[PDB]
């Protein structure tokens, strides 16, 4: 009975939809503004849903009014970055495009939870709240699980150690002011401190790390030619399963400060909550060092989004 | 331990990565000759496996002596057809391409199980097999599942079943001339003859069903403007778990006839097992008229066999 | 002194090679990517070129590093099309490799005239352009000539007489849209026209020549099971002759046009001198109907290079 | 008037074609076994020649009955050696088919010039005298005048001089045991010895030089990945020119010794005079050394011809 909408189907759309399908969360809505892809690509999805054994209602439209009902809406509408591009020179073309995204989604769709992928990330987020209507605990966006997962990735192969119960909080915008927290780093729970007292890595190795981190996004984009598509629809699952299944998992993500961590009014990247209700923010105890470099990074997300709101008129 | 080989680092070889890791199949050797473009995806799913808690190990690579020891090998080395081509018309770009991938196989990892996906699937099965120097139980390639997919989905939609235990045979190259056997078609055991009796679909309706089946990788051309991925994708995991877990398997696969149908010396799609050991044909009894289309099929992908094998000087 | 560089040594280059031998018009470098070919086909040159009292150098070369210094350079690097295929479908493969051919000369020898053969050619011409960077004056493609030499020789034919001094005009794309022009259609300086008040020649028959004029091509292709290699090298030949020797001949051929025919910013077929200094449009009054037919031509042109652009990302 | 007949429309047939439409030398007819093909070549020779003032006639066929009347006949049908095998690999197959061409010569136009081409060369002109009925002196085959023009190329580059006046004489069988003569090489008239006295070239860089003229046809082969056509294409010309013209030019070609070099009733490399009325042999006074050479060349095509003869029934 759970409708899940992709408002794009595009690589990130099409694996999310994938994802979805292989855990059975709910029936899909492929929706594109170019005629014939979300048809094309729900045909090629029925055949893989049929040789894996799922059985999901998968549909592809080129009408957005079909998104009706959704329980939930992905958005990675928009045009992707290239190689020597930033995040930010998205921004003109993208805003007009998120606008117009959440015109429809508030007209055909006023109570579905809604997570927004398009670039620049934190700032699509803002403008889809601005013009779409919707309570803003509905709202959120996917980056923090990529950032935490390309970080965590890292300091497992340096540490010898899978990845797999490495866990990390990145606060923050989606892009080079992404803030790391090596006190909120663990291995299995171990702090990663631990780690440099006993001599497995070094606190030089630990920022080579977040450069990387930082930089990942372009590096993909530099050796694969496309933007990253597997890693991205896998943190959006994860998040489309913490709302559908009440889960409240604790996450980074995009999602409405108000007044935690010195912000008010503005959607960026930070520890949240995701349940039955939406996105929730949470505030943990930051030392001075580290709520300065977070501020400085909410600054541009600040910057960023209003000359995002400038650029639509 | 086991350590998988995709051969073609594009759309097929990436979801089949991507596949492999969800299951927890094996190691994963990217390869691609365009540089860059391996060491991109890998560190794309290699940040997916840390988000889904999977730990395989995952190498982007431009080196194909990489491929050393590989278990399994899947090649999707090739062009892909556009929309108004045939498969047919890539014979000549991708025989050379099929050709160079084989001598490759041939000296570096002679013990593999190897799984063609490059249209047109037939020929550039016998290809590979003509230059390396593997025996024919260890080559296939994947379609007939695929075009079994996209039958049985279509059936199911009509009878307004679940398409998970509709099962059939499609013999013959993966083209226009593949034959679905209607006698071979079953619902969860029951005989498609039993629907038809019982009124719940015509043989017209069949008919129908058959040609959509037909032109389908070219309709999901004109529709997605790309050819089809994520079924492909799934087709080939699927044999490669029957390889894998040696769990004998009745599928229908490009495979090596001796004898069976008529037909000998030629990999073709024809009902087939797959276990530890390889890809091992096994004839069903065909009426006439039945033997008398496959036959007519295997005529065509013996001609442009040699077709391939002349256009190779 | 001169030095003739040959990107691509397949047929017709080399038969090129063979026609600048018997002139004197240069040395000539002999480059292809496959290792072995030009260096062969540089050693049957020297052999023709001591039988027939040539004694111009010839070098065959994989390294394009030699092309330093040319004062031409032909590209023929690039696939052919086959049967039943169109010159358009060559546009994904083709335009990669002239992009890469274009960023060779750049770096290597920008001072050189360039004659782009490469299907398909007027599209082809826009790409060298675009990644070369060098002067559009510098810069052409061989098609004109070709087209005109088959409806002069077709006119020729049905009028029974030499076609050595039947000449033409063709505008427009080397393609299903030529726009042969009757008005400019020449018998040793008397009008087409006058032919068909004598009724030596019917309105009808010249439409049929019109016909076979454009499907020439593809019908050498059917009969030959290989595209024209003769007569290109001949035309291409003359345009290289018509540079060395500062000629100044009216040809038509892919030339950039900058407010001529009400187009500009693009490689198209049209009237152009060909000098010393490189290719020049020349604007001819054309009628309502016959701009409208060029138009048309240009219109395709422009739409398929654009794709080209796109494609090559 | 004059009418040359190509039996053959592959590499060579066509360039002779092409050289023969250069200088005027007659109509043509271009014929083949496989359709289309030469009406195809005949095509794209017709537009060559509209676009270099030539005017002659140009014939593509498959009806072998159109070579009537024919003045000269040039053959080149048969097949060619790829890399690794000899010239002598292609006795069985190509025995037969200049069996064929000699009987259709006999019925057909038996007052022809008629130079051989397929290999082994000079076998195959044994092969064409025994089926022909053709008069001794109205049959040859070209061969001597390309090993002499690679041996000459050689020459000259050791020398740094212009090949344009090196000339030689090599006698026997264009294989392996050719016997290139230093005494009858000279440089614009100067003997070589005189540039061995001169210390400008050594008895073992000419023994370096005989080797690579020896195995060039097989290292264009193993280079091009197809057998020389160009400077085979020039040699026949010159054969044509010189019996058309009534020229008496002293070349080396396959003829038949009569009591010339202690060998009677062979059709084999030797000195000769072509003119209007055929191939003449003239004797000249070898050392021992050098007739003991030519007399082991002979014995091979004597042996290799009764081969031949054995294997055509």
């Amino acid at each position: 009975m759970t409708k899940i909408a992709l408002i794009g189907s595009g690589q990130i759309g099409a694996i999310v939809g994938e994802l979805c399908l292989l855990e059975n969360l709910g029936d899909l809505i492929l929706y594109d503004v170019v005629p014939g892809i979300p048809q094309g690509k729900a045909l090629d999805l029925k055949h893989f849903s049929t040789i894996l054994g799922v059985n999901r209602n998968i549909l592809g439209t080129n009408q957005i009014e079909d998104i009706k009902d959704a329980d939930i809406i992905v958005i990675t509408a928009g045009v992707q970055r290239k190689e020597g591009m930033t995040r930010e020179d998205l921004i003109g073309v993208n805003g007009k495009i998120m606008k117009s995204v959440a015109e429809s989604v508030k007209l055909h769709c006023s109570k579905a939870f809604v997570i927004c992928v398009s670039n620049p990330l934190d700032i699509m987020v803002n403008v889809f709240h601005k013009f779409s209507n919707l309570p803003h605990e509905k709202i959120c966006g996917m980056a923090g699980i990529l950032d935490t997962s390309r970080y965590c990735s890292l300091i497992a192969d340096k540490l010898k150690v899978s990845a797999e119960d490495v866990n990390a909080v990145i606060l923050g915008g989606h892009g080079d002011l992404m803030v790391p927290l090596q006190r909120y780093t663990s291995v299995n729970g171990v702090p990663l401190s631990e780690f440099v007292k006993k001599n497995m890595i070094s606190q030089n190795e630990i920022q080579e790390i977040i450069q990387k981190t930082r930089n990942m996004g372009a590096e993909i984009i530099k050796l694969a030619k496309a933007s990253a598509a597997f890693a991205p629809a896998a943190a959006i699952t994860k998040m489309i399963k913490s709302y559908l299944y009440n889960e409240n998992n604790l996450f980074t993500c995009a999602v409405y400060l108000n007044g935690h961590y010195n912000c008010s009014n503005l959607f960026v990247g930070s520890t949240a909550k995701i349940n039955n209700k939406g996105a929730h923010p949470v505030e943990f105890p930051l030392t001075k060092e580290e709520q300065d470099l977070y501020t400085e990074s909410i600054a541009s997300v600040q910057s960023n989004t209003q000359k995002a709101f400038d650029l639509i008129k």
